[PDB]
């Protein structure tokens, strides 16, 4: 059940009117396109007002995530990220990708930086290309993360290739989020 | 879940009101029909106003994509193409098919030029028709891409027959896209 | 996703207001019922104005398509056919069945004249009636095609009994379509 | 997909407003109920105007068809029947059961008189009851068909017991339908 | 397809507005609840105008039908019953349960008095409770039928325990229905 | 599990050496052919020694049963029948078919004479033949039963068309079995 | 896995060579036929030596157990019963059916007297036949157990109608078994 | 379960040792291959000794049956046929194909001469080959049956195209079988 | 059921002792492996004695059948082919591949020369290699057929590319088989 | 069906006695284990005699093939490889890995050098490890193949990374196989 | 297919006769029990001769492998371990668990030290028991590895918790195996 608010909206539609986007499922291609569209709609509505992207996702397709990421940068509006419950892999990468000074996590949010295989080599059958591609895309993901966190590249490259859990406080200290929001 | 904006639309229907079409999945015949109708509808509304076609597609049915392609050329309105996430096979072909100087890619989009089997011989069961037909369709697709990329036929013929990924930058250097859009 | 235009419509219904019928799937009884009702409705609205039937279909049930064909003739309004993507079997038949001077194909449509088995003998168990009936319906379709294409009966009968692919230009020469439309 | 005209109807409901009932599938209990209700509704709307019943059906359950048959006779208004595409078994029986002088068929329609088993013996497990019942129902259908067509009983009985296809012209000669409608 | 009349009703709701209830399926607890809810509504709108309950049902759950039975008696308004197609078991029982002088059948309706097992013992695992109960309920059904038909209990008890089909005429002589309606 | 006796036999094979045939499942076509073969093998082995056919079967295919019946008569050896647990429909008919004076039942054997539909009309699609055939085969089954039991034909015809349970004692009194075997 | 002793038997066959029958599953028709066949065979080898039947069964079909029950009485050899793990419903009925003085249970055996529903009315569709038959079969089971246990009928009729568990010692005091075996 | 006689054979293998082949199921290609091999094997053993082929088959694949038929004629040994239970379509055709004066039926065997569709056009997808081929196969089967029954082609052509049952006696009068075997 | 001859054999193994190989199903890799091993084994037993290959097959995988074909030539012994029932595609190819003067068909075998798609391009994704390869293997099979039949290359290429049914007599004329065998 | 020679072997086991190993399916872990064991067995039987490895495989798991490859080298005896029908990927790699001067192929065999993904990165989820591993395994296969064929590394690397079919003759020229065997 | 050597063994049983055990699949409890049973047998036949355990396993259940581990130590005979193809997790753990000086790997074997989760907490629903246990068992596995490899516990504890592939050479240097065998 998803309730229907009359001003007739569904609950998410009503939140969208207040510029809130809920990313609360695994990031596949249908999810990406729904996020992208919402970011396109909001920026056309009012490109001055901030946008609030709440993230609760175990991750998903790397190209689908990169599409959300690129649209976050494309839009004129500052995109604020709030991690809740769990932000793992592409979810945690999207959290870190929020506008500077505006990346948040609720006190008890699980955060995993590890980005696993995920099938980044699309439909490639040849070994030479498929292996080498996923290293390139691995490499330019580690670079965007080094920049956003201020961690040396090599630390990032090491940390995203191992299972590692973080509390909201450790994530703040790491540079993945700017602050922990408890209230307001 | 697809949110429902009220001015009641779904999120894509609202984006259609801003002349934006979202091609975000495999190109089967349902998809092709939906797109073609969106293009036809948009052209009827305002023939002098550009159409923005966002591509995030792993590819799909060759004749289906060809229906979209022909309709892109059929309509009077210029059809801009913006590649995000992934544009492969028929995805990448429709991307190159965008209006002159109006094909774009976001900074991290993956582009694959490779166009595979695809079931191009419909319901044919005879060897000398089917095999000859799939060479004939391959050749005429090479020819169109050579025209649209500026590349010699030989180069397209070699490149579309193998798995290779391109950055948005390499896509620009190739003649595939006109520019990388980063902001605004 | 089928987008929902407001002037409450879906995309095909909005096209229907402009006298456009989208036949974009395998022809079965549901499809046949749908198209017929669309043709019946449009003719009742304005018998003087033409109807535009876009075809993208691999074919299907012969009796279902024949219901369409008969209704295309029953209506007072001229029925233009625009083949796109693929027009095979019954699809290619209904394309040719369009009004004189008003049968078109987009430049890269694949056209198959071949009409295979299908199941024209409904639920008949007796060999004598079933086999004779499919020859009778074969002959009676070959005749309608010969009249519409101008081709001699013996040629049509030779060409519809085998797997055969035609380009839009070849189909114009043969008399399947009147013209290839590229623009407007 | 069923399109939605705005005067907010679906296509069939719009045709229902012009007193057209579309029967386009196997006659089961759901379909029968739908058709009976549509007839009941139209008769109560205006009992003096004709009802048009288009028939494209492979047939089905005998008591279901017999419910539609009874209602056709029950209502005050003349029920005109148009056979299109295929009318077999129950479909053809209902086509013949249309108002005197007002039973038609499109030129390429297939008609099958053959009326098979059809599960007429409901839930009976006793041999002597089920077998004698199905012979009794089989007898009273032949009788009804003799009266409608003007063919001798022994002629009908011979034809309802064998697979056999009729063209629209043969059906006219037989007495199943009054005329072929080609235009208007 | 359930067509949607605009006065914006579905076809059965439009009929419901003219005090007509269509019981045209196997009687389970969902159907029971819907019919009961329809009778309750109709009586509360107008207790003085008659209700028309159309029966085309193979029967079903005994306690479900008995809920319909009791509500038919509970409501102030006279419930007329019209049997079409098939009224078997609980279908035939509800038909006879109609208001005195107001029980009808269309000329070709199949009536089956036979009331078989039907799981009347709910989920009683005990043998001596389950068996004695179905005897008790069978007894009280026979008793209710005997009174509505004017038949002796012993004849009803004999006829309810065997497979026999009745025509509309036989059912009238028996006392199941009051008249056979052909027209109007 | 079916145990394996060394003299290596399976338990039934070992019983077959002592001229015992177990018919202990529903009579389908694979079962019939297994029974028939066993009766053919035993009679070839020694046509003087009696055969013991133990029957525990809910019935099955009528033509399959008739094949067993015919082979029981074909063979030279007297075929003794012993009903145990349950002998219903074709099982009870096979029990009655045992050699005169040599049809038995164990004290607590359930016996049902009722022979229901069972699909005796093979693959017939036409009503006239299929109904009339199953009455013929009904009739010549009642005749064989009248003879074997010594009951008047009409009593048999009435009793085999209703659900009716019998104890071994009632079956003896009826003439279905010659005696009840308790011991030895 | 069922191991294969050589002297080449599976483990059960090797036990059968020492006159031991293991009934260790639900009592359906396959199992019943197997137990019946093992008893017949063992009585054939040596009718004077005793048979040991170990029982671990939740229950199963009544007629199937009745088959085993009758065969136990039919054979000349004494059938000793031993209850291990669980003897419920038909399993417990068979346990009591063992030879006088020779009914046993291991110390920790669960014994459930409750004899439930278990579809004792085969496939009878008539209410009054099916209900009265199951009461008849229920009564003749109570009678048999009253005879085997020494309990008055009224005690058995009440006990076999409710769930209760008995320890080995309680079963002995009740008269279900003759002794608890512990050693040797 | 298939019993295992020791002299180790299965029951059919032992019957093969007495030159008896059991055709007791639908004639698919596995069955046809098995039979053909049995005939080939038997002919190799003793060319001068008759082969007894028991038929109990609803029919099946036409080319499969034709393989058995040709092999029956191929072998030097006379192949007697004995129809039991049911011989329909390809079953009844193989029955008539038995050696001169050596085709038999048991007193209660059901014979159906009707030979239906059967998928005689293998893997053909073209209309004018498949339809013509199935008439050609129908004609040559009629011709063989006319030869084997002594009936005029016209009579066979009429009779095999409709559902009719025959008693073993009617089969004898028709020329289908040489005699009814009742005893020995 | 596959019968188990004793001289421990199964029927095909017994035939194998007489140098008979049964190819009776669709040709896949398992079948191909089986036949090859059978041919390899027989040639090692006695290279001087001929091998008899019976064919009843709808065809299958081209590379699998080609393994058979190559092994038919590799062996020292002459390989006779006897087509029965159906020999289509690869089946009809391996038939023609038999030793000179030693290729036969039974009088009523259906023979199809048509070799359709199959999947000759294994697991190739590239169109250029896949389409060219199937033409190369088509040509190379047309050549082998032309050599074996004596027919001119251009005729074979025309006839193997279309659906075509041949009788045993037509196949003899064409040069597919050397003779039709009726007896012995 | 796998036939059973009596010297009691199945067909493959009889060929195993003449030192022939048949590899005729996709190389998974079960198949690898079977082949390794067969090699281990033959080497221990007689290390001085050659082993014949027939290869008809689409390929499969890389570590599985690499186990067979290692064992081929591990054993003392020369392992001769014969390619028949199809040898692709792992199949072709194992064909080339046969004893120097003793790698063959039948004349119509298809060989594919292309070695795709194949799940070489086992159960690794870390990106950098899985990608670099598959490049390392890909490198050491190319190296092995360069040494066996005598082709330059850069030539092998080009061919193992693309779809490509070779005839037996081309494989000889390439260095994959030493000779084509046609006869003997 | 598992070939069946006659000295009548299956291939693995023949190898078992030469003291060879093939562990070539995922280690679950069935495989555990089989390997254990094989070690127990071999030690009881001859305690003085060595046992050869071949490992090609992705690993599996921890408590299953540990059963194999303990039995390897329990038996008197030295257990040599030969790693081929893939020895991962519990596969690699068993490989190192081999007898001192007697642990080998074939040149191209993939070794993965990584021991992941593997459900080591059975069915413990409690959090503090399940988590503390897997830590405890992980600790004692690391301890056993440290002793067998001569590596410091801290290095083993670090390497067992990460995805890393080792070649045969690396594994030798590490102390996992004693030597790489190429031949003999």
């Amino acid at each position: 059940l998803i309730p229907t608010v009359i001003e007739a909206y569904d609950i998410y539609s009503r939140l969208l009117k207040d510029r809130i986007i809920m990313l609360g499922s695994a990031i596949d291609d249908n999810v990406a396109n729904s996020i992208v569209s919402q970011l396109l709609f909001l920026d056309a509505q009012d490109p001055e007002k901030d946008i609030f992207l709440y993230i609760n996702s175990p991750g998903g397709s790397i190209s689908a995530g990169m599409a959300i990421y690129d649209t976050m940068n494309f839009v004129k509006a500052d995109v604020q990220t709030i991690g809740m419950g769990m932000a793992a892999s592409m979810g945690s990468f999207l959290l870190t990708a929020g506008a500077n000074g505006k990346r948040f996590a609720l006190p008890n949010a699980e955060i995993m930086i590890h980005q696993p295989l995920g099938g980044a080599q699309g439909q490639a059958t040849e070994i030479e290309i498929a292996a080498r591609h996923i290293l390139k895309i691995k490499e330019r993901m580690n670079t965007i993360m080094a920049e956003k966190t201020g961690q040396p590249y090599e630390v990032i490259a090491r940390d995203t290739d191992r299972d590692n859990f973080m509390t909201a406080q450790e994530a703040k200290d790491y540079g993945l989020i700017d602050d922990i929001i408890i209230n307001k």
